[PDB]
């Protein structure tokens, strides 16, 4: 009955840790007056917002965002932000709040997310079977480290309906069985012709403004004595019942700019707030670019010996490392120009830095390797003579150390490298390549490692004692298709993605994992 204005600000946040938010001015017929309408934190649930274009859906959702960031630190709150329409969400990215936010064609980061909230899920409800609760409300009263509530803003769900099925499965178990483990999921929507009732009727909090046909109105909320007026804010808040409410704008101002310019203001003011409050982390993605710098600063935490890092896992975003005591031997195998002289590079600087007794670096066609020469421990060979008085060398070393295996009790690495194994078998006999093969099975627990690049087909060309004693080495960096090598048998199919410089994939125990090659340079 009471005449709703049509433009309406928000109350300042001025409660810490509040459990109620006034979002709009209601109107209460059975007091013939009006008051603001509050959400229940958790209580009220998930938050369903519908309406037609230019009616409000986006900016009732940035009040909502705004108003619990006011009340709760982003160590209390963390906000996960899909904008699925066209940026209407972009200022909120600046929140302190926000671990991370996703766009309608980051296909790789959407199914990181999915993987990180099962893990997350997961973890929740381990943490609470330890509490013997089944609440957060519960666990966050009886622990000292208390569990963030998480929420999941998403605009625009009308592009999920159709064009992203397995997506939606997830967002369904989100609404579900999100509540108790602290979880929460606010949507806007238009057409509410295609949401599926396990995910509309975990919508508790439905926040319905004007549509053009009244039909969809009465899909989402039942029957109503009162409509709302095609006014934007204006919309009919469904828990239990229907409030006729005029939804609050998310900061003070006569028009849209002056508005857009106050949420700017009220977030740098959250920012100054919540300065000393650790902001949480983005889910866990690969770099654009990786140079090896960067890859052995920031990435590697733990410079051991006998340990090789060649690159970052796709998945973890955490660095592998070859184990030189387990597997002394490692193949790099790849296509034309994929990155097989840039991978030997990785594990040259991984080397020198472990005080290697002697490197043989056997260089390639194109000389790419004639920089790391007259290094105070690598041995360039660019002859035969030279190759074998290397060899010779280290047979010699390698002899010692066995009569001082066979003396004392149970090795800085002997290290031959061969950027190109078709280079090593032209300007090689068939002998010396037998040479090579034994010195590796006879030697390998003294010290003694290979490092043999080439590409796929230079591995299974060959019939000799080299070629075949190289193809019994398990361990192995990839910078090819699994599909289009026939060394190793490992899973795939055909939508596996080409490789490219700068990626690759790293084998050993017949289990595989792409990985991101630093860029040596
Ligand atoms: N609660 C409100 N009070 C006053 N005006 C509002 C309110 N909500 C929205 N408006 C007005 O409506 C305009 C657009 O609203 P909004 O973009 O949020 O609707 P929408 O449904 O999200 O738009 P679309 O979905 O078509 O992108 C704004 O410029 C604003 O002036
Ligand atoms: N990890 C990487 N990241 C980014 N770019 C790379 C990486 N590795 C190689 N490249 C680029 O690939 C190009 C070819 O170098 P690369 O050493 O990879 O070829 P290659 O494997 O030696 O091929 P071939 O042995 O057939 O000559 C170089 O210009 C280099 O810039
Ligand atoms: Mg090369």
């Amino acid at each position: 009955l009471p005449p709703l204005p049509p433009r309406l600000a928000r109350p300042a946040s001025v409660t810490a840790e509040a459990n109620a938010f006034p979002i709009g001015l209601k109107d209460e017929p059975e007091l013939q007056s009006q008051s603001d309408y509050f959400y229940q934190w958790l209580e009220d649930g998930n938050i369903g917002i519908f309406g037609s274009a230019g009616y409000g859906k986006s900016t009732t959702m940035m009040t909502l965002l705004l108003s619990f960031a006011g009340a709760y630190n982003p160590a209390q709150l963390h906000y996960y932000i899909f904008d699925f329409g066209n940026s209407a969400l972009l200022p909120l990215r600046q929140l302190p709040h926000t671990a991370d936010y996703f766009r309608l064609d980051d296909e790789k980061k959407i199914e990181k997310f999915i993987k990180f909230m099962k893990e997350e899920m997961e973890q929740r409800k381990q943490r609470f079977m330890e509490k013997e609760v089944s609440t957060i409300k519960l666990y966050n009263a009886l622990s000292e480290e208390k569990l963030p509530i998480i929420i999941v803003a998403l605009d625009n769900f009308d592009v999920v309906k159709e064009e992203m099925p397995d997506f939606e499965t997830q967002l369904i178990q989100y609404a579900r069985d999100g509540q108790s483990l602290g979880i929460f999921f606010i949507m806007t929507a238009t057409r509410v012709s295609g949401i599926r009732p396990p995910l509309m009727n975990n919508l508790k909090t439905k926040i319905v403004h004007y549509f053009i046909d009244s039909s969809e109105k009465f899909s989402l909320i039942g029957r109503t004595p009162y409509d709302v007026d095609p006014i934007p804010g204006r919309a009919l808040i469904k828990k239990d019942n229907a409030a006729l409410t005029q939804i609050y704008l998310p900061a003070d101002g006569e028009d849209d700019i002056e508005v857009l310019e106050n949420v700017k203001r009220e977030m740098e003011r959250l920012k100054e707030v919540y300065q000393h409050i650790p902001k949480p982390k983005p889910i866990p993605m690969l770099p654009p670019r990786l140079s090896m710098s960067v890859f052995t600063n920031t990435y590697v935490q733990h410079r051991a010996s006998g340990f090789i890092p060649v690159g970052l896992d796709e998945q973890t975003v955490r660095p592998v490392a070859i184990n030189m005591r387990t597997d002394p031997h490692c193949l790099i195998v790849g296509q034309s120009r994929k990155g097989k002289t840039n991978v030997v590079k990785v594990i040259l600087e991984s080397l020198l830095v472990q005080e290697p007794e002697s490197i043989g670096l056997l260089d390639g066609i194109d000389r790419g390797l004639a920089g790391y020469a007259n290094r105070d421990d690598i041995t360039y060979i660019e002859a035969k003579e030279r190759l074998a008085q290397w060899l010779n060398e280290a047979d010699a070393v390698l002899q010692q150390r066995e009569r001082e295996y066979i003396q004392a009790v149970n090795w800085p690495p002997v290290v031959f490298v061969v950027d190109s194994l078709l280079r090593l078998q032209q300007e090689t006999d068939s002998i010396m390549q037998g040479r090579i093969a034994n010195m590796m099975k006879q030697y390998s627990h003294l010290g003694f490692h290979v490092f043999v690049a080439g590409n796929a087909n230079e591995f299974v060309k060959g019939f000799d004692a080299l070629t075949a004693e190289l193809k019994q080495i398990r361990q192995a960096i990839l910078v090819t298709k699994k599909s289009e090598q026939s060394l190793f048998a490992l899973p795939f199919t055909r939508n596996e993605q080409e490789i490219e410089p700068g990626f690759g994939y790293f084998v050993v125990g017949g289990k595989d994992q792409k990985i991101q090659i630093p860029k040596v340079e």
